[PDB]
Order: C-alpha cells, then sequence, then structure tokens
C-alpha cells in the first residue's frame, strides 16, 4: 500500500506547516494572538482523518516525477501542496459541521460546538481556506506551475461550493423534498461536491507539478476521477447511517436535515405507496424516533446489499474507465486511490 | 466630488457583472438552481451600500492611467475589479453579521436572519468570495498584472481575517475583557480587519492596473491609506451607537458583543473607578437597560465630543501624510477619498 508507506512522513510534515504558518509572528508581534489562535485551529481540524487528499498529491507527485527529479526541494512542495489540499478540507469540514448541525468528526466534538468557540469556527474555517495560499506562495511561488496550482484551488473551491449550494438548496429545513430526490439531482449534487475537490484536485495538483499541463490529459483523467467521486460519495451517505461510528468518528445527520442522500433515493426508487408515506412522514425531522423508522424503512428494503452491489459495479465501471484513460499517465496513480478507496 | 461621477456608471455595470457571473448556467443546465441561489445572494448582499471601496479603484484608475490608455476595455476591467472589492465587502458583511449577531444591514434585515436562510448564508458568503476570482479570470486573465491582483486580493483576505481574530479574541461572550482593550491592542485590531481591504486594496489594485507595481511606491501609498482605514473604522465604533440608524442602515451590537470599541477605550482611559464599576457590570450583555448604561457613561463623559475632536486632529494628521507621501501619484487619488470618508 504506496500511502501506508507514505503516510507517518507526510504527517510528519505537519508541524513544520505549523511552523511555517506561525511566523508571519516574528515580524508582527501584533497579531501573536491570532497566529495562537490559527495554530489551534490548525491542530483541531487538520489531524485525525485518514489524509487520504493530501497523500494522493504526493503519491501521485512520486510517480509522475522522474526520480532524479525527486530532490529535496520538490519533495517539500509536494507535501506542502499536499497539505493545501488537507487544510481545504479542513476549511470545508468546520463549516459544514455548522450547516449541517453536526456532533462530531473524526472521533471528537465539532470544532463550533466546543465551548467558547461557537460561530467565530466561521472565521476559523476561512483562515484554514487563507493558509492555502500562502503556503503556496511560500514555497511554489517561483515555479512555473504557480498560477496553474492557484487557479486550480480556487476554481476547485467555487465548483464544491456550487455543489454544496445544490445540497442545501434540495434540503430545506422543514420542508418535505421528496419530489426533488431523484438519480439525476443526486449525481449533479456529488460531482459538484465531492468529486472535484477530493479526486480531480489532489491529481490535477501532482500532474502540474510534473510539467503535465495539456488539456486533454487533465480531461482523460477527470472522467476517472470524477467517476471515483461520485462513489466515495454514495459510499459516505451509505456511512452516514449504517457505518460504525467509532470507525467513521462521525454521527449522521443526513435524515434529520432531509438530505437529498443516496439512500434516501434508493428508497425512493424502490418504495411502495405505504413506504412512500412513511418516508413522507418521518423524514427531515429531529425526532429520533422518526428518525429510526426511516432507518427501519431502508433496512427493510434491503439498502445495505444493494450498497454492497452498486459497490461491486461501481468498482468495476472505474476499473473500466482506468483502461480507457489513463494512458499516457501510470496506471497505478489511478488505482492505488481505487484501493484506498473502495 | 469625482465619486457621485463615477457612481450610476459603476452601479449600472452591476447588471452585467451578474450577467457574466450566471453564463456558467449555458454550459452547465445541471447547476442551475445554484447559479440561480447566486444571484439572488448578489441581488441581496452587493447592493445597497454606498459602494466607496469599488467606486475607489474605478476613480484611481481613471486618475493614475492616461487618458488615451483609456479604451472601452481597460474600463470595464477597472469597474470589474471595483466589483470584486465589493464582492470581498459582501463575503465579509454577510458572515460577520452571523459572528456579531446583528439584526439589519444597510436597511434590511441581515441576509442570515430571513426566514429560510439562517447558517446556510456561510455557503452564501463564500460563494460571494469566489465570484472574485472568477471575475479576475475572466477579464484580466491575460493582463501583465493578473498574478499581482489575485495576490493582492488573497493577502488582503488572509490579513483581514487576522483582523477579525483579534476582534473575536479580544471580545468573548459572557467575560468581561475590561483589562485588554487597549490603544494599542484596539490599533492592531483595526489595522488588520479594516485598513487593508478597505483602503489599501483598492487603490493597489488600481496602481497594479497602472502598471505601478514598484514596492516603494506601494509602500508610500500604504502609509497612507492604513491611518485612513484606522479612523474610518473609528468612525464605524462611533456610528454603532451614536449614528442615526435611519443613515446607517445597521443596528448596533457593539456593546452587547463586548467589543473592543473605540468609544469603550476612551471610556476606560477616562473613567473614575466608580464609573469603571459600571461598565464592568454592564459591557458586553443582552439586556438593553444594560447597554443603556453603557451609553449613558459614554455620554457622561461627552465622547462624541472626543470623537469630533479626534475626527478633525485625525483629519490633519492624514492631510499631513497626504504632504509626505502621495508623491509621485497624483494628491487627488488621496484626497477625494479622504472627502468621502470624513
Ligand atoms: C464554503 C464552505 C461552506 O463550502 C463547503 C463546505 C463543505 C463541503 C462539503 C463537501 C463534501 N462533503 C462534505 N461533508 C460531508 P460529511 O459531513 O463529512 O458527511 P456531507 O455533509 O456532504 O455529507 C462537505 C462543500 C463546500
Ligand atoms: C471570513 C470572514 C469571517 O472574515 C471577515 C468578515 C468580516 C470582517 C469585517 C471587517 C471590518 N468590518 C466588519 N464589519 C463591521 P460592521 O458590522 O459593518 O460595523 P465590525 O463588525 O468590525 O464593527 C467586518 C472581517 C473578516
Ligand atoms: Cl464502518
Ligand atoms: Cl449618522
Ligand atoms: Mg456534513
Ligand atoms: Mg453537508
Ligand atoms: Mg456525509
Ligand atoms: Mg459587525
Ligand atoms: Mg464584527
Ligand atoms: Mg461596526
Amino acid at each position: 500500500d504506496v500511502y501506508a508507506q507514505e503516510k507517518q512522513d507526510f504527517v510528519q510534515h505537519f508541524s513544520q506547516i505549523v511552523r511555517v504558518l506561525t511566523e508571519d509572528e516574528m515580524g508582527h508581534p501584533e497579531i501573536g494572538d491570532a497566529i495562537a489562535r490559527l495554530k489551534e485551529v490548525l491542530e483541531y481540524n487538520a489531524i485525525g482523518g485518514k489524509y487520504n487528499r493530501g497523500l494522493t498529491v504526493v503519491v501521485a507527485f512520486r510517480e509522475l516525477v522522474e526520480p532524479r527529479k525527486q530532490d529535496a526541494d520538490s519533495l517539500q512542495r509536494a507535501w506542502t501542496v499536499g497539505w493545501c489540499v488537507e487544510l481545504l478540507q479542513a476549511f470545508f469540514l468546520v463549516a459544514d459541521d455548522i450547516m449541517d448541525s453536526s456532533l462530531t468528526r473524526r472521533g471528537q466534538i465539532c470544532w463550533y460546538q466546543k465551548p467558547g468557540v461557537g460561530l467565530d469556527a466561521i472565521n476559523d474555517a476561512n483562515l484554514l481556506e487563507a493558509c492555502i495560499y500562502r503556503l503556496l506562495k511560500l514555497y511554489c511561488r517561483e515555479q512555473p506551475y504557480y498560477l496553474n496550482l492557484i487557479e486550480l484551488f480556487l476554481q476547485s473551491s467555487y465548483q464544491t461550493e456550487i455543489g454544496q449550494t445544490l445540497d442545501l438548496l434540495t434540503a430545506p429545513q422543514g420542508n418535505v423534498d421528496l419530489v426533488r430526490f431523484t438519480e439525476k439531482r443526486y449525481k449533479s449534487i456529488v460531482k459538484y461536491k465531492t468529486a472535484f475537490y477530493s479526486f480531480y484536485l489532489p491529481i490535477a495538483a501532482a500532474m502540474y507539478m510534473a510539467g503535465i499541463d495539456g488539456e486533454k490529459e487533465h480531461a482523460n483523467a477527470k472522467k476517472i476521477l470524477l467517476e471515483m467521486g461520485e462513489f466515495f460519495q454514495i459510499q459516505d451517505d451509505y456511512l452516514d447511517l449504517f457505518g460504525d461510528p467509532s470507525v467513521t468518528g462521525k454521527i449522521g445527520t443526513d435524515i434529520q436535515d432531509n438530505k437529498c442522500s443516496w439512500l434516501v433515493v434508493q428508497c425512493l426508487q424502490r418504495a411502495t405507496p405505504e413506504q412512500y408515506q412513511i418516508l413522507k412522514e418521518n423524514y427531515g425531522q429531529k425526532e429520533a424516533e422518526k428518525v429510526a423508522r426511516v432507518k427501519a424503512l431502508y433496512e427493510e428494503l434491503d439498502l445495505p446489499a444493494v450498497f454492497l452491489q452498486y459497490e461491486e459495479d461501481s468498482y468495476s465501471h472505474i476499473m473500466a474507465l482506468i483502461e480507457q484513460y489513463a494512458a499516457p499517465l501510470p496506471p497505478a496513480v489511478f488505482l492505488g486511490l481505487a484501493r484506498k478507496i473502495y
């Protein structure tokens, strides 16, 4: 497993990230207290996950750049850029958890639920985003791909926030939205909210960093990565409800939050008129007993087994796309990622 | 007044901003609903203010670029970049209003307080930020100053969020923080939270757009603009409490929110031990009668008249800095802005 190999090292480079981001304090002591808060926000919200998106940059980089070109500086930039993807994720999750009324994340209480944090987390989240661009400037400003990386991170963020917009609009609090929960809609939501930043961005970044700038090469990689991202979000939805919370580190809120989840979409395709009514009466509400009825409806329709089959067909489909579209990139770049997610 | 001249026109270019930002809908109909939400967010949160920061870009641009170089394209870019500063402001204010528990902004209920919006405004706010970078790409990507503008907007945002961090840390809910409310601290907060983005950014952008890229020229402009921004935030603080809300369009929350306001700092410098105790018992709390005691303490110490004097000395001080530092830029660039704020 190429990720488990590169990980310890990736994770160790976090203290240098924090050191470099908290050196502004030297030039300007007056911002001491803010930088201290920044460190606390980084330590709490950037550590504790699996680091798959960040590690994808490092792994891809190693596989795409001739080993003679992997000097100490180039490696450090690679890890820095991986850490940029992780900071983007931490930005996103801190704000998402507020918007989804979540309780826990990565096995600890959500940053916004900490006493004395609350809605100040809005600013915390945006500070994490700003750190991305400070890191890129600090480590990559003289590199021919600098502008490419900046634009990629900006554009990936815009797309993801369009995603999030679709997510929120399809899931209004207090309104039954079952009619809106279609396969077509679901696929759009997850393409935008998840697939661009979690799959396309880290591989593209490593591509740019290796001087692979071509529009056709990016687009082919993209065909594979967006389908992988679709599956990853579908797995995420399944795990919100059926996942083991000691493994996931997070309590589910999709049913309560009236979300267009893969589960509810599959439910809707399979439900009798009577079960449609159970869903209609119970979905999108805070009451634990109403959430449990929805779960029981999902179990009665064998949705876990529908997911298991979907995982199998999807895996095959993605492997097919790797056969079609990897070239001229090493198939290993996509395979090691698929292994990681399936 | 060069602003009142350029305004109608600036404001008219907003429908083209919205048109260009909602054309993504052509390529990708699946994001139709999101783009529609984006339009509603822009219409609600980018219109209704005075447009001073955006207009500063246009005004400065006209004054800094030889009129033979002001072709239709260059003007359109100038107005576009002004609109970028306005979108940055709208981002900031939408999220700030959530964090400060505000009620109204620009004479209407705060976007987050609208029924059916609530904390979804977090995403709305970030979408406004993303629009900045999409506009820059769309209009300025081929210009020699593109990277300069991107970095300036990113860096200005980081600095402002460091500011906001200091603001929030100095003002914890439920804790007396009087000891922390010093002149030294106040000056740092406002330099970072207000002065960079509201004063330095729009003039710098116009500078870059005119090919004025030099470090010394930017730094001189900066000496003038950050002192102007300090005064603007001090005026903002005074107006939170003493301003006429039919003019300001916003209800004050500084005392309730336990803020390190210029008012409270001036109070602290002038208070007897007994008045110190009144402030200590009444500051930073939601109760209307406790807020009214604080106001009455401010009036008893003649703080409105202290502000009026400060406005006079500050104006003189800024004019002194214009005599020192404008050159080789036209003094009019700084004067027309000062007129606008004082
Ligand atoms: C500006 C900020 C609000 O933008 C975003 C913040 C978060 C996200 C996002 C994207 C993909 N997954 C998540 N979180 C998951 P998770 O909460 O981890 O299950 P989801 O809530 O979609 O089920 C968040 C997208 C955009
Ligand atoms: C990421 C986002 C939270 O960052 C910021 C959002 C807003 C601000 C900011 C800066 C300057 N003035 C304001 N608003 C004023 P106003 O509410 O308009 O009186 P303040 O609340 O400081 O008295 C907001 C700074 C940063
Ligand atoms: Cl699990
Ligand atoms: Cl007034
Ligand atoms: Mg969530
Ligand atoms: Mg969510
Ligand atoms: Mg989820
Ligand atoms: Mg405010
Ligand atoms: Mg504020
Ligand atoms: Mg204010």
